[PDB]
Parts: C-alpha cells; sequence; structure tokens
C-alpha cells in the first residue's frame, strides 16, 4: 500500500518539529523535551517556538549551540500527551548507495519529504542527492528503515548532513550547555609533494621558494591564532610533530585535537629549520 | 525485465502529447480528443498543435483556460487509429513519500522522465523532488502504478503539480468554454497575533498601530477590488465576517469561496471599530 | 542488507578512478590498463596522473581524444595487484525509466554515486536525473545491475552521458591514437514547411523570402567548410541530395555520414534552382 | 566683478521656473504665461505646477507637447507682479566653440548653472560639453550674452539641446494645442554603396543579396506604417523618388517632410525592379 | 602668457599637499603646519604622511576630525625653510556662475588641477562642475583670485565642496581636539500639505492616515536617538516647536542648533494631540 | 565676434580627417599628405579611407604603428586642391592650468570640440578635463592659440593625450614603417623603504620576507622576457644598477632606455646576495 519512504516517515516523521526565532526544522529525541537542529536554525537567539507535526506549540529554550559541528541542542516542556520521538540510527553503519529521506516540518503542521541516497562518506559531512531546502534544513536524515542517521543541513543537486553518529557524542555536553572542545593552531596548511616544490620553484613568480620535500606548507596563518603567535609565517613548511614526520594536513589535524586545549605542541619547521612550540586553543 | 518505472510510462506515456502554439506538454483523457494541460502552455493562443507520441499531429483548439488554476482544456478530432488515453488516479488517496514520476513529451516523438516523490501535500500544489523541466511541464505527474495523479507545472529542486481531482472537477467547465468561479474580496491579508500586535506597537517605526488582538490584518487593498470599493485600508484588521470571529485568512477564503460570486458579505474591522460589506467579484 | 544501489557500487565501482593533469573521473575497462573518460577530463593534455579507489597511482598517458563525441582513452601499464574492470552494458537496451547510477571517483578514496532514471533516449547523449557533478564527470553511468551504460560529462536537473555502445565502437581507434571520422559539410540548417515559408515571406522583416516548399533550408553558412567553399549561401533551400528528396536535416547529416570523408555530394538548392557539389571534410 | 556666466544668469535665470506634476525645469518666455520646456518633463500629465526661482507658484496647463521633436509648452496666469522673461536668441548664428550655459531651476528657489561649449551643431540638436543633469533639463541653454540658445535634454560628458529656432517654430502650434506636422514612411534606411553591395554579397551569411549599387538599403520595415502597408520588404533598395534618383537617406527624410501628411510618393526599388506608393502618415 | 587658471595654481597650489595613512589631499592654512582636510581622507588614523608640492614629507598628526562635516585639520612642525600657505577666500561672496578650480596633489610632486563653475549654493555644500576625482578631494578650490573658498570632497558631473567659510568657523576646535557640537533629534522628517495630507488619505496603501494639516510629518524615527526615548513614532505630524507653528523642516534643523546640546525642547505633534519633551543630542 | 575657442577650432579643424578601417580621427601635420593618429584607432589594418572636413576622401595608407605610444602615422595621396594644414605647437611649454581644446572630425563633415585645461603633466601622457570621446580620439589636443599640443586617446571626467613633442621625435620613424625602439627588461617592480621592508616582514601572511633595505622589489616577472631568462624571480630586490645603487623604479626604466636595444645591464639583487646579466629586448 505505502511505499517504504511513506513508512519511514510515518515513522519518524511525527518528532519532526518547526522551529521558529522570529526559522527551520528540528527533531525531537528523547520524550523529555530535547530536540536536535542545525545551529545556523537557531543561533543567536536563546528563545525559539518549537511546533509539533500536530500543531502543539511549546516555548523552546536554546539549550547551547556548537557552531563548529553546526549543531545546536533545544528542549521544551513536555505537558499533556506524550511527545513523539524519532528513534536514532547509527551512521557508521552508512555505505554509499544507501538510501537517504530528508524530513522537514517548515510549516509546522506536515512534513516536506525528499528522496535520495547517500552519495559521499567522509564536521565529516554524509553528501546525499536528496534535495534539502530551507525548513527542510535542521530535520532528520533517514534510513530506508526510518532511523535517523543525520541532521540536514542547508549548506548541486548535492546536500550535506551532519552524521547522527557525532551530534550523539555532543548531545550531553550541549544539553548542559557547555563548551564542545575544538583544539586548533590556527593555520590553512596544505601537503606538498618534492614534483610541486620543484614544479613550484621553478616559477619565477611563485610567492616563495619551497624547500623541495614532503611535507605540511603554511599556507596561510589565521589572524589571533595560537600559529601567529607562536611566529609561525606563510611559506613555512611544516616537516614533523614532536618526533614524528608528517607530509599530511589531515593528520596533523587529528595530532591536534587527541592533544587537546591548552597543550603545546613542537613543530619541526623549514623557513633554515626552526622549532615552534604552539599553545593549542578554542577554534571559534 | 521493467522497472516499475518504465511501467507506468508504457502504462501512460502514450497519450502524452507535445502542444505548440508558434510550447510545452499535455494529455489525453477522453478517446473524444479532450485533452488537459497547463495555461501557460497554451493561453492566450486559441489554435494549437498537437502531436502525439507516435508522431500523429493534429490542428487543437484550445477550448479555454483557467489562469487561476493553471489549467487548459485542449480538443483535437480523432481520425484514424484510436487516440491513447491515460488512466485518471485520484489525488486525494496521495500521501507525502508516495513515488511520483513526471512524463513529458516536448520533442513529439518520446517521452520525457523524471522519478521522485511526493513531497508536500497542500491552487493546492503537488510538490515534488521529481524534477520538472519546460516541455515537461503540461504533462502528467503519475503514481507507481501509471495514473495520473496530477499536471506538471514549471513553477530547489521541488517542482509543484496540480492535483488531478482539481481538474476533474474543473474539467467539464472548461471544455464548455466556461468561465470558473473564482470569487474573491482583494486584500493581502495576515493572521495578526497580540503578541505580533504589542509587537509591532513597540516599533516605533511600524506603518500604523494595531488593536492588540487576534485578527486578520490587511496588509493590502488590490486596485481595482470589491474591497478597495467596499472602503478598506492597509492597516485594518478583520475581526469577524459576519457573526463568525476569525483570526485565520485561510478561513477568510473559504468563507468567500462558500458565499460565490455577486454575493454580500459584512465585514467587522478595527480602524475605532467599523463594519462594510463588500460585492465578491472573479479573481482575474 | 544493502540496497540495490550501494549493490552495483560495489561491483563497477572498484575501476572507478580519478584523473589529474595538474581534473575528473574515469573507469578501467580492461585488465591491461585501458581507460575511458571525457575529453573535457583530460584534453589537450598528454599525460595525467590516475588514482584507483584503492589509492594506487599511476602515470597515465593520454592515447587520445575525440571532441566530437567528447570520449578519450587513458592508458596506464598494470604492475602488482590485477586493476580493477568495470563490466560494459549495452545502451541499446535502456528503456525510459530504467534505474541510471552515476559513479565518480573524484577524490581518489572513495566513490561518489548519484541516483535517478534514464530520461530521455536519443552522440545521441542519455538524459539522465541522476545528479552529474564536476569530479562525477567522465566517471560510469551504471544500470540497475552494475554494467557501465554510460559515461557521465558536465555538460535542470538534467544530465547527460554518452552511451557505453558508441565508445565501444570508438575504444579501437582512440587507443590506437587514430583520428576518429567526422564528415560535415559546415551549414546550420533547418526543415522548413510551406507553412513555415509562406509565413516567412509573410513578415516584412524576413531576412530572406523562401521558395514556400518543404526543403532544407540553409540558415547559416560556417567559415572555412566545405559548405563555404562549394559557395553555398544563408538563405538557400537544399531541396536533395543527388536524386533523393530531403526535407529533414536529420536525414541529411546521415547521408553526408554514410558518405564519408573526401566524399562528393551533389545538392539539389534554390536560390533560381542551382546545383553544387560538396567535399565532405573532417569536423573539428 | 561678475564673471561674464554669472552675468548671463542674472541676464535669464529669473525666468527659469521648476515644473512638478506630482519632474524638471521650463523657462517663461512672454509675460503672458508661455513656459517653454521637454515633452519629457510633463507628458503625459496635462497639468502641473510652476515655481519662479523668486517662489511664486503658480498652477501650469500643459498646452500640449510633441514627443518627436522633445518639446512642450505650459501656460501660467500672471497674476500680481511681472512675470520675467528670458530673451531668445538665434541658434543658426551659433558656431562650434561658442560659450554655452545650461540653467536649471530643480529646487525653485535657486538656479543650477553648468559652462561648457557648443560641441556639435547638426530634431538636429545641439551638442554641448556643459553637464546636463536632471532637473537642469527642460532649462535654457544660454550663450555668452545670456539669450536662449536651446532646451536642456536629459538624453560622455555630452549633452544635448533642441535648438530655439526649432522652438520658434513649433511655438503658436504648441500653444493652440494643435500637432506638429511630422510625416514619414515608416523604413529604417542605410545609405548602399557598390563596394558595400559587392562586399555585403561576397559574405556567405548577410541575410540577403543586394544589387550592386548606390542606392538606400531598406534595412528595416517598421510595423504599422506605410511602408508597411505599401508592401515594401526588408532589404528593398530605394533607388529614387518619384523620378529623382537618391542614394542619401537623409535626402529621402527631406522629401517626406517637404511632401507633407497623407501625400502619395512614389518609389522606386529593387527586390528584380518595383514601383509602390507610399501615403505618409504623421509620425507617433 | 599665463591663463587666470595658471596663476591661480601658481598662488595657492605650493601649498596644496599629499595626505597618506598607509589617501587623498590638503592643504596647509597657516605657516604654522595647519593644514585642512576632508575627514573621509583620514579618519579614522591618528598619523598621517604629508608631502609638500616641493617633495618636502612631514609627520602628521591628526588633530581631529568633524564627520557631520567632512572636515579635518592635520598638524605638521615647520622646520627648514617656511611653509606655503594657501590665502583663504570668503564663500558668502561666491555666487552661481563664478569660476571655481579644484586643485590636487595626489602624487606629492605637482599639483591637479580641474576648473568649472559654480553650480549651486545652498553642511551647505557648494556645487561645481569642476570635476572632483579621488586624490583630487581634501584639496582647496578656489576663486577665479587663487584664495581658497572651499574643500573639495570625492562625494553628474558635479561635485561637491565643503565652503571655507564653514572650517573656518569650526578650525579652532578641530585644531584643539575638540568635538564640533552638532545638536539633533533623531527623525527623518518632511513637510506635509493638506493636499498631500488628502491625497494620502485618499490611497488605501498609505501606511497610515495623516490629520490633513500642515505640518512637519515624522517619517522615521532612528533607532538610539532622543526621539525615539521621547516615544516619538512614525506617522506622528509636528504641529509646532513650544509655542512656534512649524511646517519647515529646515526650520526644525535650525531651532534645535540654536537650542543647542542637551536642551529640552517641547513639540507639538498629533497621532490625537500630544505634547512631548525632547532631549537634544549629539549627532554622531 | 568668435570666443577664443572658435577661433583655434577654426585654425586648425579643417586638418582634423575622419579615419576609417571598415573608427576615428586624425590630422594631417603635411601638406604631403602625413597624418597623425593613435595606434587604436587604424590598427591593425593597413588601409583606411580619411575623409576632411570638406567631405574629400582619400584611400589611405597607414605606415606604421607604435602601440608603446599609441601613435600612428598614416599617409594619403594629395591631389586637387591643398590640404589643409594643423601648425604644431610644443607640448613642452605646457603648464598645469593651460587652456586645452579638443578636436575631433568623427562624422567627416563637421568637427566635434570639447573644452577644458591641462589637468596634470608627467608615455608621459597630457590629463585633462577637456572631455575625450570616441571618434573625438586621434584628433589634435590644441592650445588657447590653435597649435597642436598633443593627440587625444580613448583611454573622471579625465582625459589622456600624447604630448605632441613625443610624436615629433617619433614621426620620421613611423612614416618610413621603421620600430621605434623601446627596449625593457620585463619586471613589475616597487620602490621599497625600510619601513616597508620591516613592515611587511611583520605580516605573517607577506608573501616574501623584504631584505629591509632600500631598493628596487621585484613584484612579478614577465613571461618571455628578458629577465625571466636571466632567472630574476618575483622578491628580488634590486639594489643597484651596473656600480650605481638605485631605490627607485623610474631611475631603472631611464637606464634601461639610455642602454638601448640588446644591451647587457649588471644588476645587484637581494635572494642573499646575486648578480644577473639581463640583455634589454624591444617592448611588444
Ligand atoms: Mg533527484
Ligand atoms: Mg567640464
Amino acid at each position: 500500500s505505502e511505499s517504504f519512504v511513506a513508512a519511514a516517515v510515518s515513522r519518524s516523521g511525527p518528532a519532526v518539529v518547526r522551529i521558529d526565532t522570529e526559522q527551520g526544522s528540528g527533531f525531537i529525541i528523547d520524550n523529555s523535551g530535547i530536540i536536535l537542529t542545525n545551529a545556523h536554525v537557531v543561533d543567536g537567539a536563546s528563545k525559539v517556538v518549537v511546533t509539533l507535526r500536530d500543531g502543539r506549540t511549546f516555548d523552546g529554550q536554546v539549550r547551547g549551540t556548537d557552531e563548529v559541528t553546526d549543531l545546536a541542542v533545544v528542549k521544551i516542556e513536555p505537558q499533556g500527551s506524550a511527545l513523539p520521538v524519532a528513534p536514532l540510527g547509527t551512521s557508521s553503519n552508512l555505505q554509499v548507495g544507501d538510501w537517504a529521506i530528508a524530513v522537514g516540518n517548515p510549516v509546522g503542521l506536515d512534513n516536506t519529504v525528499t528522496l535520495g541516497i547517500i552519495s559521499t562518506l567522509g564536521v565529516e559531512f554524509i553528501q546525499t542527492d536528496a534535495a534539502i531546502n530551507p525548513g527542510n534544513a535542521g530535520g532528520p536524515l533517514l534510513n530506508a528503515r526510518g532511523e535517523v542517521i543525520g541532521i540536514n543541513t542547508a549548506i548541486t543537486g548535492i546536500g550535506f548532513a551532519i552524521p547522527i553518529d557525532q551530534a550523539k557524542a555532543i548531545q550531553n555536553t550541549l544539553a548542559a550547555g557547555g563548551t564542545v572542545p575544538h583544539p586548533y593552531i590556527g593555520v590553512q596548511m596544505m601537503n606538498i609533494t618534492v614534483d610541486q616544490a620543484q614544479q613550484n620553484n621553478r616559477n619565477p613568480n611563485s610567492p616563495f621558494i619551497i624547500p623541495e620535500v614532503d611535507g605540511i606548507l603554511v599556507m596561510r596563518v589565521l589572524p589571533g591564532t595560537p600559529a601567529e603567535r607562536a611566529g609561525i609565517r606563510r611559506g613555512d613548511v611544516i616537516v614533523a610533530v614532536d618526533g614524528t614526520p608528517i607530509s599530511d594536513g589531515a593528520r596533523l589535524q587529528r595530532i591536534v585535537e587527541q592533544a587537546g586545549l591548552n597543550k603545546a605542541l613542537k613543530l619541526d619547521l623549514l623557513r633554515r629549520r626552526l622549532s615552534l612550540t604552539v599553545q593549542t586553543a578554542q577554534l571559534r
């Protein structure tokens, strides 16, 4: 009778809510009034209005946002009949080609639904060709069974969603109104190849000579950052973190994250050879 | 062998025609030469050319259009072999998430087909993420079985279709060349909340003070309308139709429609308190 | 467990490669290192870099391109473990409405996948509503079983793909570095109807009077072509090829192709009545 | 003490008025309330408001406009103190390089003045590099002595002015509310040279072959005109008016004007050779 | 030998300086290092570099700016040979049509000079058609004798200059680093006519009914102003200042200025009839 | 009777010609048919048509162009009545503020004239606020007496003219069809200050560290130039030509010009310290 899409919607779309600050979608994940959405939906208003698909409206309190992840948590007070809940899936089970259903509640009285698949898997955003629109953003992304596997964002036609397993790791902290830790050092960085460095040094108009190595080229030192304060300059080649050699910027990020906030890291750089200690700080 | 899409197409795509005035698609709904399409396809030409998927061309007479609904009826003369017919479904059975197939015949010799789902259900347009293109517009929107459930229009990526059950109510009148009745009074109107009226009255630069009530705020009086002729002004709050209180613009529309053409309605308004009688007229 | 999309991807996505000249996708079609892609991906670089989904990189030699078809062949040297291969389907079995899966490898370490259907069938491009993006272009278009039925191009939302059976006819020639033959004469041409010619001649501002016939109107003589060299002018009506009457430009194309390169064709034209011989030349 | 500009302004700027319909400048040319301005200033309002530099306001009646010349006449009722008057010069005495002073009264309480020279002399517009602005348009253009030699228009930096001697020929008719005669036939026409016709006929993509002559090529037949009604077509070469040969479009214009309204002219044309009679009509 | 322009330049152009913060022109008005320019040239840098036409460079201290007037004063230390000085004229002697010469020193080693006239006389800006360019802005505007009558700004082709007599009234205060007083109340205001109020009240879509009077219509209440704090709303009609009736916004401005800073004014308003006291504050 | 502008025009405007290749102005400078104009007017056509203000047309031969100066020489054959000639002035006598008159002949039958002054004096272009338009470009720029002091170009409102004394130095060579020598080395170069180099080195994102000196910073090495072939790189600081120190790019240009074509220059550079020999080549 019903397609599998209409069925998944029937499972999880009741709990998809409209969110208005004076706008987008979110979804209730616990009978106690915990609601997930995007930071772009709510921030920086601390007061929102939630509307259930059934037309019940609630005074929503923004519990906190994490701009780095584009996630926020809103709480409402469960009065009267029980709040419908969307069941959460696991995004680590996704495969490219899995069905993907994007549900909004932009009006408050019905769901908006679009269908597509998982297009890419890496925030490590899920990519999908399920059309993602305003108002549909901040709503859930379901798998074929109707479980939440992600949170739509309005970021072609390809759309991005925050994997659910990332929200599930951040949810406690955001509900408590705390700051999610995001350590960084503040450089735009690029993996540099020796063929790329010799190629660079052949060009009379490259901005700077590069020491013909496999490394992490500092492309830019962001203002106000630990990297600027440590004295790092554009054109520096990062050759290793403390001891371990590196040629991959993505690996450097993971070393900085595993360090934590307010940790000193020692960097091996070429400018000459130069070691500098950077104090990780919170990305803002 | 064939997917369900290819099957539905085989059922109803024979009857999808190309329409040219010197362009878009339509479909034959009766063996006697009755064809449905959009008003935007044909109007305001009274003579079109119809081409069947099989390459037979016919001199088409536009029987009439309804611009308010975006619907038109074209008739051809069934000579020779029988005209293929698309079977009509029922749009009141649709659910969000149901499959949706948009078929055109822009060239005249083959169908254009796109696949998506029903995205929203409210003209109360069907929304679909089945890509709707020029030339594909005015063609049918099928369900998974191949029955017509709507009429594509070229109005993201989200597309709009006129539900079939609306055409089926208008079809006799348009085929006879009559005017479909569309009574209105000629106001852009907005539901006003007391928190919205107090919020409005807090702003030194709101255009006008609003009497702090739940009502229908007149946002604009359209020129040449029954509302202008009755003396209604921007900033009037409609408080009730005759007797019945109202705070919903959508409800006012339904009262005006249920009235009919050339009917006097009594409006309760705040400007002071003021009653005015409006004479419904045909929307054009 | 896996949808049919995820399964087809598992079948053929291993062989989808990233292609970089200093960018797009291609796919290995033979264990000996033969790779297909678009001409737009590679041309006019004769050296590219191929990356398999598994992260193995190869020094790719562009074997040749055919700009008219938008096809190119790249060869790599199969060292070590065997190159994964995508199985080729047959595009003459496609029907509109058949599922269509567009696979890229833009990064080199994973597939990009989008889902849609066959939208049109006529280069006679496959049209699909499977979203086709940069980086996803030059990759394969699969059927529901995972066989290659086409080659994506970045040419709405509707996308174009080169049918596989066309590549399969060109592949030997391109791999050998030869030129695919594309004979033409160099006219923009239009089928002219007597109602269209009388309609034209009614307009005081038509550029030229047309002899009120069914023919092939020469709309433009391209510079440097066999048609310019034969003396053909804009406004000429082609009435027949040698002996056979013609009113269809598409038929004229097929007569010129069946002729071959450096073949004289005799054209019957109205300007007066005038016969001219054109020497087919290679389209560039 | 005063430059010659300030002196000319003192002479004629009192009579420069502001004109508002709910805007631009004009000037009083007779103590009885006759005011000149542009058609663009006033049309198509029949009621304007005039303001003298001294702040006196008058209810102005538009007496008529001539859109072809961009001239209009406004009348006011001289009550109280006498209306200041600008003295009229003669534009046939102008030479290129003569000083030119453009005066407006956009506000109503002061003049706007700009200085430049006569740049070109051919409506046969005076060109000047005296900056001509909105509000300054419709005001007078003075010579170094302060006499009106033209009427500014807002048509680089080069500005256009209607020569005074043209207004002086139209003024009686416009004041009486009559229509100024402007006979025409309705063709965009071009002088054609034999080198230009042979050059044209060499181009395979010229719209039409031209009979290799010195003539008046009809470039376009305007819709609704005497030329369309006479059957003239684009690509016709006009070879002579009745009897007199012609190769100059500007000469043809003067023959049509000297004819008058509703006069039959016989045209010698090449299409073949063809004579057609055209009935001059009023340009609108 | 020299035109009068070249002579005036020789008189005052020596003292025209280039001003750079890391740009525009200024001029020395006193042998002690006092320099005038625009606020837009310098603000908000407190340190600039001055260059004399002779190539001497000085470390300039910005003494203060008045953004409302677009004026600033820069001081340098007169070492060595005496600073050249431009003599100041009087702008109250200007007449429209007087010659006007705009001098810059954008490079530092020569003057830029343009010639035009005084176009309008009302900050009450001088308008001129002497071309005013970047780098030429902040330099002096001379009369035919070479005296400074204004200060160019880069605010068609019409240019604006600050009259010298306004600078001369502000110069002491700016040199001392004080704030020039600019009292205001914070309303966009419009003179309203009874024909304009009846015309307004005829329009069903005017934002508000106007009490059919000659007054000062409050068009907007600027945020953060004395008018917002006094409770004035858009659509209020100001009928009088304390006691004196008013229908002219320009007159209200002069009453507020003559009041001074931190003065209470009583306003007669229609909304009903309503009196409100406003506390003048400094325009920023 | 006539202003001084009309008089200068009468002196030199007869010799101002229209130039068409299938457009702009030029002027006859010798009774033997020598005509000056801009390179932009004619190049790269070797055949033009000249029209005298009196309506005589001549077959013009382009004798050569110098793109670096924007100058060209056209020759015609003096048949019949004598060619009118414009007398040449001397641009080294110009002063800023001197009157300047720009004359064109765009139509062929009259002059276009605009008036302004000399705005700047440095190709070392004359700047003027005499409006310079298409068609007026390539015509002469006169002084108040009517002598040619420059050649208008269509390069605000400020216009550029080539000083006559530069043409007079190039004229023989261009008339003979030779190449004017323009030696260069091919660097975009900038005077660098120690405060600018320390300022640069403070910025973490400057492309390169600069050795804290007064020099000539190489900003860019143009492709295909003597500088690229000598191995000069972006970021090099030129410290001296052979022996003589330099901190001024304009001085370096004059040393290269005084060298001539195909001369070796020795450059002192910082990169380290480095000397390189550059072979001057012709600027193209
Ligand atoms: Mg889709
Ligand atoms: Mg000017």
